C-alpha cells in the first residue's frame, strides 16, 4: 500500500533540454499525469530561474515545501498546479517544476519526501 509520503530523488533537468514540457492540458491533468510519473521514476524537476517558465508549458506543477523543522535529507513536498496565474494548492516555497523526465541527463539528483495526496 501507498504510505503518505514516499522518499524519491528526482532528476533535475535543465530546461533546454527538456523535450515534454508539462504534463498535460488541464490542472486536474497535470497533477494526476505528475502523480503517476513520480511514482513510475519518470519525473524530473527543473529549478526556476528567470526565463525558465516561459520555456515550460501550463498548467504548470510544482513541488512546493510542505513541512519543515527535513527527514534524511528529503525534503518534505506537495504538489501544487499553476494555470493563467491561478493555484491550485497552497503550500511553502517552490523547489521547481515537474516535468516528464524521458532520459535527459540531469545536472543534480533533488531529494524529496513527497505527499501522495
Ligand atoms: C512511455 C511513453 N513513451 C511516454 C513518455 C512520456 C510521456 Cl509524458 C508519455 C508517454
Amino acid at each position: 500500500m501507498e504510505k503518505t509520503h514516499v522518499q524519491l530523488s528526482l532528476p533535475v533537468l535543465q530546461v533546454r533540454d527538456v523535450l515534454v514540457r508539462g504534463f498535460g492540458d488541464s490542472v486536474e491533468e497535470v497533477l494526476s499525469e505528475a502523480r503517476q510519473h513520480l511514482k513510475d521514476g519518470t519525473c524530473g524537476l527543473v529549478e526556476v530561474e528567470k526565463g525558465v517558465l516561459p520555456q515550460l508549458e501550463q498548467p504548470y506543477v510544482f513541488i512546493k515545501r510542505s513541512d519543515a523543522r527535513a527527514p534524511h535529507g528529503h525534503v518534505m513536498v506537495e504538489l501544487v498546479a499553476e494555470l493563467e496565474g491561478i493555484q491550485y494548492g497552497r503550500s511553502g516555497e517552490t523547489l521547481g517544476v515537474l516535468v516528464p523526465h524521458v532520459g535527459e541527463i540531469p545536472v543534480a539528483y533533488r531529494k524529496v519526501l513527497l505527499r501522495k495526496n
